[PDB]
């Protein structure tokens, strides 16, 4: 796992992030590539700090989103998508 | 490549030098160098930055100015910050 495949699964997921809406079928695709990369626990830290500098650097993004991506698109995310997550605890 | 697991692992023997000062060990500088070396495309370094971001915030009682100051203790060009507070996206 790099931050860089990180940002790449993520990318399609920023309008969902940061305006709203639904994720639709790229944004979900992108995550389920990005969880099924995180699987071991070194993987899922890895994953998880690259996606927390992932969150903070996208502009307004939307709480409500970040929280409604895995049910939305069907996965038990294991890395959520957060700013402020400590990724020691995942 | 370099994974968080790699860099809590390196940075380890570090911690005492981090949190209380003084000179990094031969296992702390052994761990910076091998870390050095793992990070070498910038995809790496910004992993590792992220990573090192991480166990800088972990470690109770950091000393910013240790950190900072471990690379040339160690004699070492370390191609990433260790930093609590860096934006890793601004790294090369």
């Amino acid at each position: 796992v790099t931050c860089g495949q990180v940002d790449a699964n993520l990318a399609p997921c920023v309008p969902f992030l940061t305006q709203g809406g639904e994720p639709g079928a790229a944004c979900c695709s992108g995550v389920k590539t990005l969880n099924g990369n995180a699987q071991s626990p070194d993987d899922r830290k890895t994953a998880c700090n690259c996606i927390k500098a992932a969150a903070n650097r996208y502009p307004n993004l939307k709480d409500d989103a970040a929280q409604s991506l895995p049910s939305k698109c069907g996965i038990s995310l294991n890395v959520p998508i957060s700013r402020t997550i400590n990724c020691d605890t995942i």
